């Protein structure tokens, strides 16, 4: 409808596919090369369906802090025999706050969903399901089981995937420039 939601669908229509574990189906963010992310709670194994392709994992670290603290973040190199258009240069190089915020999602059950989230505060600390998690994201958006994995952005920054919600508040973990040095 506007600028927010056009930076959002440009990232949704080539960075993004459907990543289906044991665990359901989730919005999956591809970076670069053959490399995506996905919410850690995914959990990932062997082989993951990538579009409802049987793809073998050839590599998926659960990423922590040096404090040796949850990030919620799985990074997954993908057996795929394609890439993904580069958008490092999209992510933000630090911890921040950020207005007018997007988060997009798309799977079998919610295809082509983007939703305006609002603010965004860097709200750090999460009991996150039981597990403490650092970099935490959040907005004042009722969102549902569904949208894990769904994209966080900003016009021009790619800032973040969603990982929980409380009902009243949705939770997103960073994505730092950091993460994809190669
Ligand atoms: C639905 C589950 C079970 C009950 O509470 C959980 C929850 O709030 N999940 C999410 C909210 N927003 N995004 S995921």
């Amino acid at each position: 409808m506007g600028p927010g939601f056009d930076f959002a669908q440009a990232i949704m229509k080539k960075n993004t596919v459907i990543a289906r574990t044991e665990k359901g189906e989730f919005t999956m963010l591809g970076v670069y090369d053959r490399v995506a992310v996905i919410p850690t709670h995914a959990s990932v194994g062997e082989i993951i369906y990538i579009n409802d392709v049987e793809t073998r994992v050839l590599d998926a670290c659960a990423l922590r802090d040096l404090t040796d603290t949850n990030l919620e973040i799985t990074i997954v190199k993908l057996d795929r025999n394609q890439k993904f258009r580069d958008i490092r240069h999209f992510l933000p190089r630090c911890e921040d706050d950020y207005n007018d915020a997007v988060l997009s999602v798309h799977t079998s059950k919610f295809p082509n969903m983007y939703i305006p989230v609002g603010q965004v505060t860097n709200y750090g600390f999460l009991n996150l399901g039981g597990t403490p998690t650092h970099r935490i994201l959040m907005y004042n958006f009722p969102t549902r089981a569904g949208q894990c994995g769904g994209v966080v952005t900003t016009t021009g920054k790619v800032i973040g995937i969603h990982v929980g919600g409380n009902g009243a508040q949705g939770f997103a973990a960073m994505l730092l420039h950091s993460y994809f040095t190669d």
